[PDB]
């Protein structure tokens, strides 16, 4: 299957509703993968929130964002939460992973 950006949505969406699928999805995949800007900067910071214990959900990630003036750079909240919104539960992250990884 095709890389797209829709791939790269359900990666991070996914990582917002499931913070568990992360390990998997680091030993796939890292922040320079990502076509976009938006997304690597997302993709980097929920590395360091998990790197650090912190949570990487929709709000715990929305909040860190903004509390660092980089929540208009990702999308602002609105994107974010489309992210959450757009991604299905019912998804693989390891092979969206793979797929944004090649």
């Amino acid at each position: 299957p095709p890389h797209s950006i829709e791939a790269e949505q359900s990666v991070l969406g996914g990582l917002m509703l499931d913070n568990e699928r992360w390990d998997d999805v680091a030993e796939r995949v890292v922040a320079d993968d990502f076509y976009t800007r938006p997304h690597r900067h997302i993709f980097t910071e929920m590395a360091r929130l998990q790197e650090s214990g912190s949570p990487i959900d929709l709000i715990t990630l929305a909040e860190s964002l903004e509390r660092q003036g980089q929540l208009d750079s990702v999308g602002g909240f609105a994107y974010l939460a489309e992210l959450s919104k757009n991604t299905p539960s019912a998804a693989n992250i390891s092979a969206y992973a793979d797929i944004v990884r090649e």
